[PDB]
C-alpha cells in the first residue's frame, strides 16, 4: 500500500469521525477568552480541530506527522488549562485522543512505510 499521498484523504476521514464524536464539541472551534479570560496566560499556541481541517484543506501540511502535531497541542492544551483532572472537558479530551490515537496509527504507518519504498533504490 504505497501511495504517498493517501494520508490526505484518510485525514479527512478521520476529522469527519471526530467532528461526529459529542466529546470533541469544546475542541471544534478556538477557546473564546472572554468566558476563560486567563486562557492565553497559560496557553502560548492555541489549537481547534477547525484550524487543523482549514490547514489540510489549504494544502498547508506536508505529511500526517505535522498534522499529528497540531491534533496533540489540542490535547496538551486542554491538560495544560484544566483546573482539575476531573473537569468535564479535560475527561472528554482524554476519551477523544484515545479515539484519535487508534485511528491515527496506521496513517502514519502507511506514510512512512510508502516513504521507505519510494526511497529503495
Ligand atoms: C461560537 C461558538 C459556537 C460553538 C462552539 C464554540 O466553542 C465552544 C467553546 C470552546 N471550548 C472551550 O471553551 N474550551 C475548550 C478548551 N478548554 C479546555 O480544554 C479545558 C480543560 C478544562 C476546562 Br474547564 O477547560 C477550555 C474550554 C464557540
Amino acid at each position: 500500500s504505497y501511495d504517498i499521498q493517501a494520508w490526505k484523504k484518510q485525514c479527512e476521514e478521520l476529522l469527519n469521525l471526530i467532528f461526529q464524536c459529542e466529546d470533541s464539541e469544546p475542541f471544534r472551534q478556538p477557546v473564546d477568552l472572554l468566558e476563560y479570560p486567563d486562557y492565553r496566560d497559560i496557553i502560548d499556541t492555541p489549537m481547534d480541530f477547525a484550524t487543523v481541517r482549514e490547514t489540510l484543506e489549504a494544502g498547508n501540511y506536508e505529511s500526517p506527522m505535522e498534522l499529528c502535531k497540531d491534533v496533540r497541542l489540542i490535547f496538551s492544551n486542554s491538560k495544560a488549562y484544566t483546573p482539575s483532572k476531573r473537569s468535564r472537558i479535560y475527561s472528554m479530551s482524554l476519551r477523544l485522543s484515545a479515539f484519535f490515537e487508534e485511528h491515527i496509527s496506521s496513517v502514519l504507518s502507511d506514510y512512512k512505510s510508502a516513504l521507505r519504498f519510494h526511497k529503495r533504490n
